[PDB]
């Protein structure tokens, strides 16, 4: 009988308007001592909303559903009167984000590393008929050996809200999420691109002085491909970052399978890629 009691409060990683984000650990049964994330929901806020009430249904199913390396694990779920408890592994390799910061622009090698992992991930997630949409490096977390984790599939995690798309930076978002024109699978493949446009010029490919020009930028899609870059990261660049959605490497049967087979990938190994036999850029215990 897994209950609030079973767990020990740490610490707040993160604070949001429908809740918290804690370490805890676990201090009952035969993972007593085991650290775990708990994501507290509060109720009220939510069942007062129908949009967040179906999306906290679909968050907890997402997660019972999923099973993948490069996607974050939910271990528990149980509520209260007042509160939805989700129980996830703890991840201590912080967010991708984190790395970029620190590194100002990644090597080819260290962002081909991470798209290659995340790849995996969507394709896996595509496959299950779920969007990720948004790839923003916070979106993304490190384990303790440096493999990349998706965490994202819940409710907007902001205090104040702008319906929740616009709530946070829309940098990384297809245009026709923006436009609200209807979407698939290929939002994804798009937001990889700036992703990796991101980890490579270090800032996402359409910004501008205010939320209304960066929708602009957005929509107009006017790619800036840096002449630095390998032939090979400019290729999959200007692949990904189309308007056209169906045209977008990714978006056709082939899915993630379209995106892994680029040249820019050539030196991975997917096998061992899957297997976390490759060693990261990164080691978030050494630092
Ligand atoms: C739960 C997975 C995880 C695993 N291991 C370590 N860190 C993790 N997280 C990943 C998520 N990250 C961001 C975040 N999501 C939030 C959602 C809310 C919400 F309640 F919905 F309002 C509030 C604050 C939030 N902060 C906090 C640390
Ligand atoms: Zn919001």
């Amino acid at each position: 009988k897994i209950r609030p009691e079973c767990f020990e409060l740490l610490r707040v990683l993160g604070k949001g308007g429908y809740g918290k984000v804690f370490q805890v650990r676990k201090v009952t049964g035969a993972n007593t001592g085991k650290i775990f994330a708990m994501k507290v929901l509060k109720k009220a806020m939510i069942v007062r909303n129908a949009k967040d009430t179906a999306h906290t249904k679909a968050e907890r199913n997402i997660l019972e559903e999923v099973k993948h390396p490069f996607i974050v694990d939910l271990i528990y779920a149980f509520q209260t009167g007042g509160k939805l408890y989700l129980i996830l592994e703890y991840l201590s390799g912080g967010e991708l984000f984190m790395q970029l910061e620190r590194e100002g622009i990644f090597m080819e090698d260290t962002a081909c590393f991470y798209l290659a992992e995340i790849s995996m991930a969507l394709g896996h997630l595509h496959q299950k008929g779920i969007i990720y949409r948004d790839l923003k490096p916070e979106n993304i977390m490190l384990n303790h050996q440096g493999h990349v984790k998706l965490t994202d599939f819940g409710l907007c995690k902001e205090s104040i809200h702008d319906t929740h798309t616009f709530c946070g930076t829309i940098e990384y978002m297809a245009p026709e999420i923006l436009m609200r024109s209807g979407h698939n699978r290929a939002v994804d493949w798009w937001s990889l691109g700036a992703l990796m446009y991101d980890m490579l010029t270090g800032a996402p490919p359409f910004t501008g002085e205010n939320r209304k020009k960066t929708i602009d930028k957005i929509l107009k899609c006017k790619l800036n491909l840096p002449p630095y870059l390998t032939q090979e990261a400019r290729d999959l660049l200007k692949k990904l970052l189309k308007r056209n959605a169906a045209s977008r490497l990714g978006a056709g049967p082939g899915d993630a399978g379209e995106v892994q087979a680029h040249p820019f990938f050539r030196h991975i190994n997917w096998e061992e890629l899957l297997a976390r036999k490759v060693e990261p850029p990164f080691k978030p215990l050494l630092q």
